[PDB]
């Protein structure tokens, strides 16, 4: 079903260093997307690495997983209709500086490798990341009062 | 003149139901439009048949009219340059998931069937929105004290 | 009984003026009370004269009737409880010099003569005040989809 | 010592059906309170019972603990300076009608059985609440960047 | 006359490094106040020795002048009436620990000695505080379009 | 360097009389720009038609001359990787009637006389402009502690 679609949103160090995590929570928050999963977390290097297991071997790894771990993350999980692409077009291009205002990237940064936040790139990727960085367990379903005002009825 | 346009704004059901008509309004009043007639209402059906007119014939034009009765709605005159075409960027594209951040249901929407306000499509058409919506004692005219400031006649 | 109770809030000229429509609105639909009536208005004077009845005959009279002439207002009704009270209190306290930051006058004013909003005192008072801005035909009843979740039951 | 203080912050069922999560956590991010446990939660009924359980035996008991798991809720931790008693001031009185603009009930609340958000008391109080809604490895310890500009010296 | 009463704003530097300087300046743009000096500057120490004259005396003066070069402040002149008060009441109180919700210090500050800004304690301080930091060719006289909106002419 | 880059904004007399500098600001203090000189000022003629001078001869002229005398200005000096391209960006176009939502003249402003904000188009006119406009004693140097999460390692 449509509205059950998730994505993985994740408050990358330097996301939580400049006081962003409100601001991330609230574009998704005020869409009527419904947070189903959240916390922060001081991620462990092997964890990282299967996240970004796409990227091993390339030059750039090491510094990239050295970096993750600086400091802490914050993950969550947004359900709702097409949330996986209205997510990243909420926080705007990979690169800041191709970013738009209004968007969270254009917004609040400058630099790629400092781009504050993280959205799963397809619904295939989403589940495969929900599954990696929360169990089963973690995911809260729930209902929301403003349900029959954000979605349209069948 | 130029200065004189208007347009026909409109807080649907959703829009009022999910707290939302001080956000479309800021919108409007942050960029220099001028608000001339305001009120909330809860339209009859005979009302709402004429405003969606030319829909009538559709299979979800019934549903349309029911969801439109469910939940009162805030009516608008705004008055500025251009104001009918910016409006209608202002509020973003007819469907909220091909609509930008920055605007109003590209920030705050999901579904087309719930895309929380409405903007008179030309110039014409807001025209003959005004003319239903509103009686001519129900404008109020004023000149605005930044005028100066938002137009540049010499 | 308790969450029915009503108060009556306008905008005055320079609150328009001043481009604070949406933010006197937000005070109150961001708390969880209900808009249950709204409309811009040009009010004549004699209007404002039964609203400020019991000033007349004072020297600022005249010219405090032709300031609540001199641009559109913006009436509004909303409904919850202790409405009344807590409209006060978001609005601040009547002196914007004695209003806090935080509150409406306290945010956005300086004179007295320009608080950019009025609310109704109390209960009774704001009884009057609805019947004489509104007719009951302008009240919207509707029940908001968060009501289960702003109020106990 | 002072600054290693901590508190225990929880957005009720109310705060997040009325899409309030982001504002409770600014009101803190902002004022230079750092962020070291955060989660969401659907608690079982024996945590809430626990967590309640002076209430235990009320006619109302039984309605708050249903209430309590009617939706989610949101956990989190902040550290810093007088954290506990900066955060109840914060968050406002308990009862949203005695809580003044600029504070979050204040701003966002009515009612006092939907008072969107709840906080740790007292330093004991917190020390308690933490350790029963947080195991101490969901507690994340670092060094925030604006350190030197938020505390001296 | 009142309402040419004028107060010295200034950002300390840890307003400056936390990102503050909109927000000070907005508390008072916003309030119907009239921004009529403005400056960034890196005082030196004879500068600062002499704007906190009064704690020439006290033991911890040395490095509090230290402290307060350690980044650069962004100097304000603000105008309007009974602006010194409310200046003050807009901050909040010296300590940040006693400020309430609202107020600047009572929403971004925790510390008394990073309380992030400045505002003159009295006319008399005000008046020596803005002909030490300016010069009256830099404050900029000027009449706004909405001066008869914020005050009453009376 | 990248990073070293500068841009000169300026918020034009009608973005002060609107009381839209905190906003201004906002936007690129947000960004993770550095403000690095900042200056109210009332310019003559001499100043504002060297910084027109490239529309020396247009009919115009005079009256964009008068138009800029007519209140005061903020002068701003920002530095950060790209920030005279991002700077423009987030103003938005020269037209507020071309300008997107989320960007300043998009949000703000309807008039291209009236777009309440000025930035260097190239990195040359920026170098002119800044001189022309600002010492160099009037320019402040100091480093941000976010920079390292603003900017990657290296």
């Amino acid at each position: 079903a449509k509205q059950q679609e998730r994505t993985y949103i994740m408050v990358k160090p330097d996301g939580v260093q400049r006081g962003l995590v409100s601001e991330v929570i609230r574009r998704f928050e005020q869409r009527g997307y419904k947070l189903v999963a959240l916390k922060m977390k001081s991620p462990d290097a092997t964890l990282l690495e299967e996240h970004y297991a796409d990227l091993k071997g390339k030059p750039f790894f090491p510094g990239l997983i050295s970096y993750m771990t600086s400091g802490p993350v914050v993950c969550m999980v947004w359900e709702g209709t097409d949330v996986v692409k209205q997510g990243r077009r909420m926080l705007g291009e990979t690169r800041p500086l191709e970013s738009n205002p209004g968007t969270l990237r254009g917004d609040f940064c400058i630099d790629v490798g400092r781009n504050i936040v993280h959205g799963s790139d397809s619904v295939e990727s989403a589940n495969k990341e929900i599954s990696l960085w929360f169990t089963p367990e973690e995911i809260c379903e729930w209902t929301s009062a403003q349900h029959k005002w954000v979605y349209e009825q069948g």
